[PDB]
């Protein structure tokens, strides 16, 4: 609990500066002794203090060091043996440990430096009942530089403008590494309950808030209604498509099996293709200020990321799936309605879960599921062919690597994925 405000790892050889900020010795030497010679929290000069004590081996607060060592030895010894990414990874764990009320945030797909966040309109405030989405961008120098935070949902606030920019001291001048994204999100919640009209970002809204509060409250609720009516993230657990890879392998090679080690690689392929297409689809949606990812954003992602004929075929399979899905009967399952083996409803959840956008249309998961199915069928067809070469009836990792390397286009697509 008595943690280092920089790295969020248990204080080892804590160093307490004259300003009485404390940071573990590793953080101190890297950020104060090696270059800055200033406190990373309040920026007070500690040059004279650092040189006087480094010569006498008296940087560590012995009293503080002995207490945490006896009380919490396991974490001191675990730690004993980049910084931005790890700090961001520790933030996500902190968010899961003490989830901030009315708030949630998580990375966009597998990109840790780009998060999505939701803020429920605080209770008894004119934004109550609305869900407000925000975009968070962690800089290279995190936590030494602030995170870029902005609203993507329009809101009526004296300190929030049409760009989604948030005028809030801790986001810039008063930012400190000791702050966490959870603390930042809770400060935004307070700002919604108690605007700061005397330091406005939108003077008109501040003047109305200062001279006609009834008006301000009315317009805030109308805006909350018109525009405001985002989770842990993708998580660390690896999804699997074994059920559906098996189904496709049966269609393509009914007399050929696939080993357990090979199936894990197939999952890796499918998960990698999902992440890349959805990630690009997320970029396009944000680029064009669209709240919903649809079949259009998925297609353009496939057109750009897939090579040559794979892209053309995948685009065809995705277009035919959506077309068949729109004309199908409403009663059957979504996968059945699109004529696919891969799970449409499940792909939609994973698209929603990955924080790729505020909303996800019904055509997107159909188009993406059909693309995943097609690419899976191509890999399995070639992998099965590769196995038949070696006089084998069961696909193994070696046959998967062969099929990818022997196909120019698939090698371009999956060559970077590691096969053991
Ligand atoms: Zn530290
Ligand atoms: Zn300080």
């Amino acid at each position: 609990e008595c943690q280092c405000g920089i790295c969020m790892e248990i204080l080892v050889e804590p160093v307490t500066l004259p300003c009485n900020h404390t940071l573990c010795k590793p953080c101190f030497q890297s950020t104060v002794e090696k270059a800055s010679l200033c406190c990373p929290f309040c920026r007070r000069r500690v040059s004279s203090w650092t040189r006087y004590h480094t010569r006498r081996n008296s940087l560590v607060n012995v009293e503080l060091w002995t207490i945490i060592q006896k009380h919490y030895p396991r974490e001191c010894k675990l730690r004993a043996s980049g910084s931005a990414l790890k700090r961001i990874n520790k933030e996500l764990s902190d968010l899961a440990r003490d989830p901030p009320a009315q708030c949630s945030a998580g990375p966009v797909g597998d990109d840790m430096f780009h998060w999505q966040a939701t803020i429920m309109g605080p209770n008894d405030s004119p934004y109550q009942g609305g869900v407000f989405f925000l975009t968070i961008h962690f800089p290279t120098d995190y936590p030494f530089k602030p995170p870029k935070v902005a609203f993507t949902t329009r809101i009526y606030h004296p300190n929030i403008n049409s760009n989604g920019s948030i005028k809030l001291d801790i986001l810039r001048s008063q930012w400190s590494p000791a702050l966490t994204i959870s603390k930042v999100l809770l400060s935004i919640c307070s700002l919604l309950c108690d605007p700061n009209p005397d330091d406005p970002l939108v003077p008109e809204i501040a003047r109305i808030y200062k001279t006609d509060r009834d008006k301000y409250n009315r317009i805030s609720r109308e805006w909350t209604q018109k525009y405001a009516m985002g989770g842990s993230g993708s998580g660390s657990r690896k999804e699997s498509y074994s059920i559906y890879v098996y189904k496709v392998l049966k269609q393509v090679h009914p007399d050929t099996g696939i080993s357990s080690k090979a199936m894990g690689i197939m999952n890796s392929f499918v998960n990698d293709i999902f992440e890349r297409i959805a990630g690009e689809a997320s970029r396009l949606a944000h680029y064009n200020k669209r709240s919903t990812i649809t079949s259009r954003e998925i297609q353009t992602a496939v057109r750009l990321l897939l090579p040559g004929e794979l892209a053309k075929h995948a685009v065809s399979e995705g277009t035919k799936a959506v077309t068949k899905y729109t004309s199908s009967a409403k009663a059957k399952t979504r996968s059945s309605r699109a004529g696919l083996q891969f799970p449409v409803g499940r792909v939609h959840r994973l698209l929603r879960k990955g924080n790729y956008s505020e909303r996800v249309g019904a055509g997107a998961p159909v188009y993406l599921a059909a693309v995943l199915e097609y690419l899976t069928a191509e890999i399995l067809e070639l992998a099965g062919n590769a196995a038949r070469d070696n006089k084998k009836t069961r696909i193994i990792p070696r046959h998967l690597q062969l099929a990818i390397r022997n196909d120019e286009e698939l090698n371009k697509l999956l060559g970077r994925v590691t096969i053991a």
